[PDB]
């Protein structure tokens, strides 16, 4: 069973303006992931250390960034605390709407869409580069989960029956025809020197 639901106005705003805008510095679009990445391993490492049984799903803290050049697709994938439903439905949603009117008022008096982890809105950044999104996730407390949106207002959530992942995220990109620059291992490498070197996690660059 697929379950399809309609972003609230405002995410729906957030998405149009990240896709339509002409802004040449896509690139951010990495460290905001990354970024998401960090916060959620720092939240699973935390818990861990009040209930060391949090890490019974996997001990290994770190950040994975795949490329595929035959799928045209960019995979970020972390060890960290992992979504539940309602954090994919519900949770995030609501934190995202305060997030969106904040960095929306900011842009219009002159900030640039570079700041927008600053309104913990960062993971919308990946519609810079990516046609559509996909977000496998496993929490402790619930199932495995596929999230998915290509915009136009909807996204959908439906329990996945790909390969178990223990604890974490894995955000597939679904790279525009045009932005296949992000697949090269130099491109990522220089990225990540750039904007994500003092992460706290190993970060592997995968090679094809
Ligand atoms: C806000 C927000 C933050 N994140 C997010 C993304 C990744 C991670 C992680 N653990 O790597 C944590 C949080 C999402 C949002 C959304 O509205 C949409 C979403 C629920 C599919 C994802």
């Amino acid at each position: 069973e697929v379950e399809t639901f309609a972003f609230q106005a405002e995410i729906a705003q957030l998405m149009s303006l990240i896709i339509n805008t002409f802004y040449s510095n896509k690139e951010i679009f990495l460290r905001e992931l990354i970024s998401n990445s960090s916060d959620a391993l720092d939240k699973i490492r935390y818990e861990s250390l009040t209930d060391p049984s949090k890490l019974d799903s996997g001990k290994e803290l770190h950040i994975n960034l795949i490329p595929n050049k035959q799928d045209r697709t960019l995979t970020i994938v972390d060890t960290g605390i992992g979504m539940t439903k309602a954090d994919l439905i519900n949770n995030l949603g609501t934190i995202a709407k305060s997030g969106t009117k904040a960095f929306m008022e900011a842009l219009q008096a002159g900030a640039d869409i570079s700041m927008i982890g600053q309104f913990g809105v960062g993971f919308y950044s990946a519609y810079l580069v990516a046609e559509k999104v996909t977000v496998i996730t496993k929490h402790n407390d619930d199932e495995q989960y596929a999230w998915e949106s290509s915009a136009g207002g909807s996204f959908t959530v439906r329990t996945d029956t790909g390969e178990p992942m223990g604890r974490g995220t894995k955000v597939i990109l679904h790279l525009k025809e045009d932005q296949t620059e992000y697949l090269e291992e130099r491109r990522i490498k220089e990225i990540v020197k750039k904007h994500s070197q003092f992460i706290g996690y190993p970060i592997t660059l995968f090679v094809e």
